[PDB]
């Protein structure tokens, strides 16, 4: 598809059986997620947003359906005010940016 | 022009007289500039992301060139790590999300 920017582009995601609304940000390095159970292990990661930095949990390998697009990589979760698809998973499912 | 999201999408813009390296973020409702001063008069607004809010001056009517490309709008000010422009001057030049 061919998203514009007048709303917020918000699209559904699946991750670990459950859907969810999330935010398609081409500012974001990472993909971020707000608290939930994933599988595995996680190692530790600080990241940085407009209001400062944040401590989260990043899990790897995570398989994340993104607008009907298959996924397979890094999700970290923490306190963010809204799920956000960032540019390694944007990536995957080929997302340009056009004007 | 096309841009892939293998990297940070950076593109010069012009402000206040200014040339500056900006973020294109299709997940920011606004426009958020580190401080400069700019003419007119703002008001004082808070504004959230990651890592919580922070305090920013807001300018209205405000010219940009993003990339060659003329637009106007709403532009706050304040002590964010990275030029942002949002949603609001992104969807004045036309841009969208593609996959
Ligand atoms: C995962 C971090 C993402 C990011 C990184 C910024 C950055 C980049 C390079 C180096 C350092 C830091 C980019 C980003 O879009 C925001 C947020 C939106 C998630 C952001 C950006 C700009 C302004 C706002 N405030 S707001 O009032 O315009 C706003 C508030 C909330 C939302 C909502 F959709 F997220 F809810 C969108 N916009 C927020 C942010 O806080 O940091
Ligand atoms: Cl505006
Ligand atoms: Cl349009
Ligand atoms: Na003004």
């Amino acid at each position: 598809p061919q998203i514009t920017l007048w709303k917020r582009p918000l699209v559904t995601i699946k991750i670990g059986g459950q859907l969810k609304e999330a935010l398609l940000d081409t500012g974001a390095d990472d993909t971020v997620i707000e608290e939930m159970s994933l599988p595995g292990r996680w190692k530790p990661k600080m990241i940085g947003g407009i209001g400062g930095f944040i401590k989260v949990r990043q899990y790897d390998q995570i398989i994340i359906e993104i607008a009907g697009h298959k996924a397979i990589g890094t999700v970290v979760v923490g306190p963010t005010p809204v799920n956000i698809i960032g540019r390694n998973l944007l990536t995957q499912i080929g997302a340009t940016l056009n004007f």
